[PDB]
């Protein structure tokens, strides 16, 4: 059985869902004040945290990540709200072992704010994409994709909530197939 690690930069809502249905070795955050650390404390999940400011370069930053992953014998790294590009240091160690979820029907609206990009565009449907991570930005092999509709009386809050709910149901399903 694979040992799973989770990277979350913010609220860590996806981490909450994963940790409830899958045993998580530990969860990392690039923000020492992220709320995902609070959830880990409540779920009894090990949690590490260090910022980019504490390193000379991004290479040294990702070097600490690799050492941390290798120490816990991590077999799969789930990016659940990790708002940072995966550099070559981390890719060289965990190529084809890193999955990521994206609040957009790739390759439509890639980036950090795929929700706002799709909402400002006026497209009738967005989606949720779970894929592998390579050198490119959101250009990995797609594992699972679903469409998320846009309503008439939809605010940016109502629309964002529909995407996140789609993420909470899709992520455990995809991991369930990859976990074993
Ligand atoms: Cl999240
Ligand atoms: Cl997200
Ligand atoms: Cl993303």
């Amino acid at each position: 059985m694979k040992k799973i690690a989770v990277f979350a930069s913010g609220n860590g809502s996806n981490f909450q869902v994963i940790a409830e249905e899958f045993p998580v070795e530990f969860v990392f955050s690039d923000h020492r004040d992220a709320y995902v650390l609070e959830r880990a404390k409540q779920l009894g999940v090990l949690s590490y945290a260090f910022e980019l400011k504490e390193f000379e370069s991004k290479a040294d930053y990702e070097a600490a990540l690799v050492e941390l992953l290798e120490e816990h014998q991590i077999d799969l790294v789930c990016l659940a709200g990790y708002m940072k590009i995966v550099g070559p240091t981390l890719l060289s160690a965990y190529e084809g072992r890193i999955v990521n979820i994206h609040p957009a029907y790739l390759p439509e609206f890639p980036g950090a704010h795929g929700i706002e990009d799709a909402w400002n565009a006026g497209v009738g449907q967005s989606g949720v994409t779970i894929h592998w991570v390579d050198s490119g930005v959101d250009t990995g092999q797609v594992i699972k994709q679903v469409r998320v509709p846009r309503l008439a009386d939809d605010t940016i809050d109502r629309f964002e909530a529909r995407i996140h709910e789609a993420e909470y149901r899709l992520y455990p399903e995809v991991v369930k197939a990859l976990f074993t």
